[PDB]
C-alpha cells in the first residue's frame, strides 16, 4: 500500500494519480481536483525557470507582469501602439511567469518585431529553446513542427510546435508552443510603426508558451511501477546515502562513514539526503527513495567498512556497482550525467519506434492499433482533417480513438515529386504526423 498499486501499462489512469501523490508531487485540497504543488514538483519548475529566462535573456525578451486578463488571454495588445511609434522602439519583446486537467503554471512570451522575417527566426529560436528545456533538463525527446490549418491558434499566421509522445497510451500530447502571429493584432489595434524610410508599417508579431504540463510528460515519460524517476537536473536531492546494518555493530562506523561521503558530496555541491532514521529497515529506504525518484541510492554496510568501498544504485535500471571511497566523488558525478543520457536515449526509442510511414490509408489501422503514430504524404486539405479523424474513430470503434494531425515535422523525409496523398489521392504537400492525441 506504501509504493505504487497500479502498473503503469495495466492501468495508467491509476498509476499515474498514485505516482504524483506518493511521490509527494502535488497534494489534493479537496474533492474538486484542485491540488498544491509541493516542494518537490515546485523544485521541478524553478529549474526550468531558471534555464529559461537565462537563455531568453540572451535575445534581449525582458520580464515583466500583465496582470488583467479576459476569458482565457492576456490584456496586451492594445497597449502596444503606446509603447511603439518607430523602428527605434524595435523589437519589443516581453515574458510572463504567470499563476492561475487544468494547469496552474506557465510561462508566456510575446514580441513585436519590424519584418516577418526577424519574427520567424524568433519563433524557431524559442522553439528550440523549449526542445533544449525538455532534453536537457526534462530528459524528454520532442518532435518539431507546423500545426495543420485545422490545429493552429485562429489568430496565428502559423504555429509552430513540440510534440512529444507517450508510448505506454499511445497517445501524442503538444508540449509547448511557439506562434508567428504576423501583423493579425497590428491591423486590429493600429501597433504601428515608421521604419528608417519614414514609412508607416506593421509590426510581426509572435507568440510562446509552455506550462506545467512539461513537468506530467515528464513523469509519464520516465515514470515506472517503483513510482517516480527524475533527472538529476530536477531533483533536490541526486543521491540518497543508506546505512546498513547486521545487528552485530558497529553501527557508529556505519553512521561515521555514511557521514564522510554525505560531505564529500556536499563540499562538491552535490545536495544529498543520509536516511539515519533508526525506526526504519535499509529495504523500507530503498522504496522511499525510489518512490521519490531520486536518482542514485548509495548503500554502505559492513563489507564496505572492510574495503573501504561502497554499493552504488542507479534509480532508472536498478544497477548496481561497488565504488572505491576515494572515487566516489567523480564516479557519481559521471553516473548522474549517464543517468540522464539514458532516460533521453530509451526515451527516444520509444519515440522514433513510435512513428510508422505510411503512403496510404490502408497501412493506418495497423499502426494505431499497435497504439503507435504514422507519417504520411497529406494534401493538407482542411476538410480532410475531420474526414480523417471520423474514419479512424470509425473504424476502430473507440478518450477519443481518433487520429489527428500533430504537425507538419520541421525534419521532412524526401517527398517524390509525384507522391499523392495517403487519403485524398490529390498530389501531397508535406509529409505529416498523425496520431491519437491528449
Ligand atoms: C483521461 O485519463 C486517462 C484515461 C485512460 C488512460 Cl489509458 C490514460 C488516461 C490519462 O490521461 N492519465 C494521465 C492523466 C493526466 C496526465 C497528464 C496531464 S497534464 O496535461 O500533462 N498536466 C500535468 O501534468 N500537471 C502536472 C501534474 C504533476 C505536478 C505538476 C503539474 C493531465 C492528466
Ligand atoms: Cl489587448
Amino acid at each position: 500500500i506504501l509504493g505504487i498499486t497500479s502498473k503503469k501499462i495495466e492501468n495508467f489512469s491509476d498509476w499515474y494519480t498514485q505516482v504524483i501523490v506518493k511521490s509527494e508531487l502535488i497534494e489534493y485540497y479537496d474533492i474538486s481536483g484542485c491540488y498544491i504543488l509541493r516542494p518537490a514538483a515546485y523544485y521541478i519548475w524553478e529549474c526550468v525557470q531558471a534555464f529559461f529566462n537565462k537563455e531568453i535573456k540572451k535575445l534581449n525578451v525582458e520580464n515583466s507582469y500583465f496582470p488583467l486578463f479576459v476569458t482565457s488571454e492576456t490584456i496586451m495588445y492594445s497597449v502596444f501602439p503606446k509603447w511603439i511609434r518607430s523602428y527605434r522602439d524595435l523589437p519589443l519583446k516581453l515574458n510572463q511567469w504567470n499563476t492561475v486537467t487544468r494547469e496552474f503554471l506557465w510561462q508566456e512570451g510575446h514580441t513585436a518585431h519590424k519584418n516577418e522575417e526577424e519574427a520567424v527566426k524568433l519563433v524557431f529560436d524559442i522553439l528550440d529553446l523549449y526542445r533544449r528545456w525538455y532534453e536537457e533538463y526534462l530528459a524528454v525527446p520532442i518532435i518539431k513542427g507546423i500545426k495543420s490549418e485545422g490545429e493552429k491558434f485562429g489568430g496565428a499566421n502559423f504555429t509552430s510546435t513540440a510534440e512529444a509522445f507517450i508510448s505506454e497510451n499511445g497517445r501524442a500530447i503538444q508540449a509547448a508552443t511557439s506562434h508567428y502571429l504576423g501583423t493579425n493584432f497590428a491591423k486590429m489595434f493600429k501597433i504601428e510603426f515608421e521604419d528608417e524610410n519614414e514609412v508607416k508599417q506593421y509590426v510581426h508579431q509572435t507568440s510562446w508558451g509552455c506550462t506545467t504540463r512539461s513537468i506530467g510528460i515528464m513523469i509519464m515519460t520516465h515514470g515506472d511501477d517503483k513510482g517516480l524517476v527524475l533527472p538529476p537536473n530536477v531533483s533536490k536531492y541526486k543521491v540518497v546515502i543508506v546505512p546498513i546494518f547486521y545487528k552485530t555493530t558497529d553501527e557508529n562506523a556505519i553512521h561515521s562513514y555514511c557521514k564522510d561521503i554525505e560531505k564529500i558530496l556536499k563540499n562538491a555541491q552535490i545536495n544529498c539526503v543520509y536516511d539515519d532514521r533508526a525506526s526504519y529497515s535499509p529495504g523500507y529506504k530503498f522504496n522511499h527513495w525510489e518512490l521519490r525518484g531520486i536518482p542514485i541510492r548509495i548503500e554502505v554496510g559492513p563489507k564496505d567498512l572492510q574495503n573501504n568501498s561502497c554499493v552504488i544504485v542507479r534509480r532508472d535500471n536498478n544497477e548496481k556497482c561497488n565504488v572505491k571511497k576515494e572515487s566516489v566523488l567523480l564516479e557519481t558525478q559521471q553516473m548522474l550525467v549517464d543517468i540522464h543520457k539514458n532516460l533521453f536515449l530509451k526515451a527516444k526509442k520509444k519515440l522514433d519506434d513510435s512513428i510508422v510511414q505510411v503512403t496510404s490509408f490502408s497501412e493506418v489501422m495497423n499502426a494505431l492499433n499497435k497504439k503507435k503514430m504514422v507519417l504520411a504524404p497529406w494534401c493538407e486539405d482542411i476538410a480532410t482533417e475531420e474526414e480523417i479523424k471520423k474514419e479512424t474513430q470509425r473504424l476502430s470503434l473507440n478518450l477519443s480513438g481518433a487520429m489527428k494531425p500533430l504537425c507538419i515535422p520541421l525534419d521532412q523525409p524526401p517527398m517524390p515529386p509525384n507522391m499523392k496523398c495517403f487519403w485524398s489521392g490529390k498530389p501531397a504537400k508535406r509529409w505529416c504526423l498523425f496520431g491519437r492525441s491528449y
